């Protein structure tokens, strides 16, 4: 009736009771599981999400049933009944943002969930103001390499007027320039956004590591272009502890992983621009960004520099080079004194988070395929851990690209 | 778009729609409210409709649907059930059904080979001694001195109130695990229980790290009987590393033949409780899981110490570096010994080819993403980037409760 969840390394068992709090359907049915798919394919409804949320908030501060709790529910009813919508109090927004992170099933970093700096940017009325808020977020989160989790929340969606949006999917990414011969210079994942930036009048570089500008959009306005001050964008040159030639590859990556395309939903309210940042787990850079064939795709280059036999899969040249590239990321971040976490440390801390959440809430939604690192899966404890995936609210959700 | 799941490959950008899932007559463990895809575990009217379905599959596969022979086989099946409560497969129906069960297996990455399976028919078997002879024959044929061949042997089906044929071992070839005075295990900790059952049934145990277990074989309504595999039948590979000379000194080894013996083969509602099957290894199975799982041989630290790695800190990636080398030792050693093996790059490339064959042949392919993606270097292989749809099609292999 409630799922049994087993750890196959330790033989331990728990039952997930939290999943019964889910109000929103995922993509699976009893006929077929779609858990590996990356994306999904009135006033009465909003009123009940708002009440549930408010009840969640008062219970978190152990004031369920208090005067303040009753009056806050009344304010919400009154506001929705007159206007079709309502507004959160700053402390509620702060609580809601932390829960959305807590509830995010694809995030291996959730042991940190209670430590989140929340910037209230709901008094934003222009793309220019958005830029200032974003620059302040970056500065704060970066903190000369001693990275601090942060979210900045721009004004909620409103009925029949356009959304505040950040067109970039990350606050910091590298340009991808489609070339004469159909190869790509830079990050092939960012060709389409790079082309939007130029079409909105950016003067592009021609390097492999050109930091993109921001396209910021205030309601029903053309997006506006803003170049990030280069001193705000902390970057780490990549070199290798023992392989002296690695540095000559001229590789580098940015310190700050900052998501800017997801929608933050709290209490039925939607925040279409609400960028958030933490710190990197080294496999995102070392394995995916640098080694994916449709990304920087450097594996063969590295393996050749290591003089490995590239002619056959069975020499395991790919595996060997992937490991050295990940080590080089860790070492370089450590050398530059910029916060990073390796995939062993991160998954061990995630296991601890599972245990905390089990006692706190009776379960924890997790997407096994996202939680298990892209190299050395079974070498980490999360591989051997069964997981239950489901949608709780508050939530981060994916949304359509604004163009 | 089409009212079927849309399946995307994120490396190549290509899209397909799975229409095959519409054929699934059995529910998995997911609902709209929660995904349970990462969990390792989960009479006349019913039988007849399963039987009719399988026979339609058989006649379809030989392109004779609606044919006079098709309707006659249907009538024959219902009459058998009508008068006996059960029915029996023709020989070519069994060959087809066994290959289809393998084809349908969502967790098997080796399915490009599905059409090439030697089906040994052992539905005449009537004793544990005879099961032993059949199993020994299978092992000999399958191993083929290192040039391995996929094979399954099918013992008589489950029958109305009569005991099952069962092999108690989960695999035909496994190593003993001996519970020690100090609570540790010598050999394979996975196999403590089966090791301890073999002893209770009179096996004289060894005390190595790599002692091949005897077989505990159960004919209908008898206690299981014990059979020692003659050692010259069990091909093993000593492990060495191509450049690390000390690796051979560790005395590690593995057996050639991966042979599952505890799974139930279901075909048209008929249940084959003993139907052991075998192929050849993918190298990560041995080098990553068998040798490096913490709860298995657990050799990662020993190998990292030999490699002189910093095992005191996670960020040295000592675990990753040791695992790679062990995996390389597995591949090198099987290649040297001329024993068929496939690495995880070549296996996953071949499974991508299989997905495209099946897209055209049947409109989809049930696959379990967590099982298909290898346990090291996942995203370096093409399957990591491929969305997959998982559902139960029959014929099927299914897990069964241990007989004890
Ligand atoms: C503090 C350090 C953090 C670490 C080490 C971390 C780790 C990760 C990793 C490795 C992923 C998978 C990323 C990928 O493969 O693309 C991820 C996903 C995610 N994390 Fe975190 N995280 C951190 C902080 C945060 C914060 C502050 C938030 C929000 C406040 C957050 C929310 C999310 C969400 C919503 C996803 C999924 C994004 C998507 O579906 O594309 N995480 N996390
Ligand atoms: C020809 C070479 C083959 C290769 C390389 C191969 C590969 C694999 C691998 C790597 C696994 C996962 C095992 C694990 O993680 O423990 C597996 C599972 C499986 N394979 Fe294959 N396979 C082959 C042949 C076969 C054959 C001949 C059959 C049956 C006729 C089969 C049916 C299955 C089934 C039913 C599973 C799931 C086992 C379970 O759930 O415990 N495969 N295969
Ligand atoms: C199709 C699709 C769906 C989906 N939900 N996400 C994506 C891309 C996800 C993605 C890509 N690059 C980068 C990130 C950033 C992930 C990230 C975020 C944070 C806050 C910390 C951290 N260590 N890592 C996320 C694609
Ligand atoms: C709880 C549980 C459930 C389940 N369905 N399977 C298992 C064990 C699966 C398992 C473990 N070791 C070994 C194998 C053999 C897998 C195997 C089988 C064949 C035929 C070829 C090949 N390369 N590999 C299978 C455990
Ligand atoms: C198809 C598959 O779901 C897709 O490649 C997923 C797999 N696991 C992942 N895991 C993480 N953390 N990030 C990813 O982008 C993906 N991609
Ligand atoms: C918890 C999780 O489902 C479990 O550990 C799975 C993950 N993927 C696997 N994949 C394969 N091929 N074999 C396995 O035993 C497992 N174990
Ligand atoms: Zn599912």
């Amino acid at each position: 009736k409630f799922p049994r969840v087993k750890n196959w390394e330790l033989g331990s068992i728990t039952y997930d009771t939290l999943c019964a709090q889910s109000q929103q359907d995922g993509p699976c049915t009893p006929r077929r599981c779609l858990g590996s798919l990356m994306l999904p394919r009135p006033a009465e409804q909003l009123l009940s999400q708002a009440r549930d949320f408010i009840n969640q908030y008062y219970s978190s501060i152990k004031r369920s049933g208090s005067q303040a709790h009753e009056e806050r529910l009344q304010e919400v009813e009154a506001e929705v009944a007159s206007t079709g919508t309502y507004h959160l109090r700053e402390s509620e927004l702060v609580f809601g943002a932390k829960q959305a992170w807590r509830n995010a099933p694809r995030c291996v970093g959730r042991i940190q969930w209670g430590k989140l700096q929340v910037f209230d940017a709901r008094d934003c009325s222009s793309a220019q103001e958005m830029f200032t808020y974003i620059c302040n977020h970056i500065k704060y989160a970066t903190n000369r390499g001693n990275l601090r989790s942060a979210i900045t929340v721009f004004p909620q969606r409103a009925p029949g007027r356009g959304d505040f949006r950040i067109w970039n999917s990350q606050l910091v990414r590298y340009a991808g320039y489609r070339q004469q011969d159909g190869s790509v210079r830079g990050d092939p994942a960012n060709v389409e956004i790079t082309e939007l930036c130029i079409q909105h009048g950016w003067t592009p570089g021609n390097g492999r590591f050109d930091v993109l500008p921001l396209l910021l959009q205030a309601p029903d306005e053309a997006p506006e272009l803003f170049v990030l001050p280069p001193e705000l964008v902390l970057e780490v040159p990549l070199e290798h502890p023992t392989l002296e030639w690695f540095a000559a590859l001229g590789l580098r990556w940015y310190a700050l992983p900052a998501v800017s395309n997801m929608l933050l939903e709290i209490g039925g309210l939607e925040f279409s621009a609400a960028p958030f940042s933490g710190w990197y787990m080294s496999t995102e850079i070392g394995t995916r960004d640098l080694c994916d064939p449709h990304r920087y795709n450097i594996l063969e280059d590295v393996a050749v520099c290591m003089d490995l036999d590239t002619r056959t899969t069975s020499s395991l040249w790919k595996d060997k080079a992937a490991v050295e590239i990940n080590l080089a990321v860790l070492h370089s971040f450590q050398l530059a004194k910029v916060t990073i976490v390796d995939h062993h440390a991160a998954t061990v801390s995630f296991m601890k988070h599972l245990d905390n959440e089990q006692k706190a809430r009776g379960g924890c939604p997790a997407d096994w395929a996202w939680i298990v690192p892209p190299i050395s899966g079974s070498l980490t404890p999360v591989f051997h851990q069964e997981m239950v995936n489901y949608i709780l609210s508050p939530a981060f959700r994916y949304q359509p690209d604004p163009w």
